[PDB]
């Protein structure tokens, strides 16, 4: 509709207005905070990795020398490396920043030590092509420090040791980088090339219930945990990346896309599941899965296929993606959604189950307008094409009662049950 369109609009200058730095186009501070905030506390996302964090030498010195505009240019310049740098590590997706006049952060989950002094030298030289060009006059160009953080870790202190890294860098008149103070990498090839082999991967399920009556079940998402050798699981959080690190993605998907259609016949739930990029990119990984789910039409009105929004295909191949889909009878859904209607686009045809939103923007929703106001027009641009929202992630009585007020359909956390066993 001109409607839809009207209203994504809105909804995209607020997204912009609020999160993302007006200069360079990347990510703000405020987003930056609320993803390091959120993304050290969940299971199902990588617990530990690295911060990167970059200070551009003598910022005020430029502007004297070059000129508030030259130096604006620089500014641009050096943004356009990190991320250049940054997107081979696919984990950093929309978390490289801009914090303050000339620094910049990014969040690595999942990133190994090995990583990240990779990505600490590459980006030093490539900055270093700032000077050859005289976008800056200061040889050196810029300051890099790397600091590891954990789940659980407070974010306060991740950034105090990203900022001592910073210093560290600072007090060394030789080398512009610095990383504070694998593995085990080969026990993870093995451990997991074994579990894919024998499939000791468990099912667990979450209820996703009505926001507007807590007692409806929507739908169970399906979450994959891997048994260790005393049959205990382990969450996603800790072997994804290494998956994606051997690029086995696509081998799990097929795994579980086969578990659950195997396991959805013993009962009359509906669920999810996530199709990952992985799989996206190579055809004949996609194809099994089509394969699989013409063998399975009966179970096609019951299982949502679920791709973050991070993971995103090209529109086209989106749209004949969502269309093969609904030809087998199968649905298919956003998950982990910012608001990036500029990048959906066609959003308005796909005839999308729904989009679940990225928890990031829920944690907090009581107590900051900022996120409230964002989801609202959200929920006003999806409300005009009869398309529902999910909030993932919610916690707290408070949480709940706001995402009620603003009429979403969904709701998924802690509140409503952790990832169990089950049927």
């Amino acid at each position: 509709a001109a409607l839809f369109q009207e209203q994504a609009e809105r909804s995209e200058k607020l997204r912009t207005e609020s999160y993302q730095d007006n200069l360079t186009g990347l990510a703000n501070r405020r987003y930056f905070e609320m993803q390091l905030n959120a993304r050290v506390s969940n299971p199902e996302q990588a617990s530990s990795g690295y911060l990167l964090l970059l200070r551009v030498k003598d910022l005020a010195g430029l502007n004297q020398r070059l000129g508030g505009q030259r130096t604006d240019e620089l500014l641009k310049a050096v943004g356009e490396q990190l991320s250049r740098e940054c997107a081979k590590y696919p984990e950093t997706q929309n978390l490289v920043t801009r914090i303050r006049g000339g620094e910049f952060a990014v969040l690595a989950p999942g990133m190994t030590r090995e990583e990240a002094l990779q990505l600490a030298q590459s980006l030093d030289s490539a900055l270093s092509s700032l000077y050859a060009t005289g976008a800056t006059d200061v040889a050196a160009v810029a300051s890099i420090g790397l600091a590891p953080f954990a789940h659980g870790d407070s974010p306060q202190a991740v950034l105090s040791l990203g900022d001592q890294a910073l210093a560290q860098a600072e007090g060394q008149g030789e080398q512009n980088w610095a990383c504070l103070d694998g593995d085990d990498h080969h026990a993870w090839h093995r451990l997991l090339d074994q579990a894919l082999n024998q499939r000791r991967f468990e099912l667990f399920f979450q209820p996703v219930v009505a926001a507007q009556d807590t007692q409806l079940v929507l739908h169970y998402k399906v979450l994959s945990r891997l048994l260790d050798e005393q049959g205990q699981t382990i969450p996603a959080g800790r072997f994804l990346p290494w998956l994606e690190r051997f690029g086995w993605t696509a081998r799990l998907d097929r795994l579980m896309l086969e578990r659950v259609l195997e396991q959805m016949a013993g009962h009359e739930e509906s669920l999810a599941l996530n199709l990952s990029s992985a799989t996206l990119a190579d055809p004949q990984a996609l194809n099994k899965v089509f394969e699989i789910l013409r063998a399975h039409s009966n179970l096609g009105a019951r299982l949502t296929l679920e791709i973050g929004e991070e993971q995103l295909p090209e529109q086209a191949v989106l749209e004949q993606l969502t269309r093969r889909l609904r030809e087998l009878g199968f649905s298919l859904s956003l998950q982990r959604f910012g608001g990036r209607f500029s990048m959906i686009g066609n959003l308005a045809r796909l005839g999308l189950a729904y989009l679940k939103i990225d928890g990031s923007y829920i944690r907090a929703i009581d107590q900051e307008s900022d996120k409230r106001l964002f989801i609202e027009a959200i929920q006003r641009a999806a409300h005009s094409i009869d398309l529902p929202l999910i909030a993932e992630r919610v916690e707290t009585e408070g949480e709940l009662s706001v995402i009620r007020e603003m009429g979403l359909y969904g709701v998924q956390g802690q509140l409503f049950g952790e990832p169990k066993p089950w049927g």
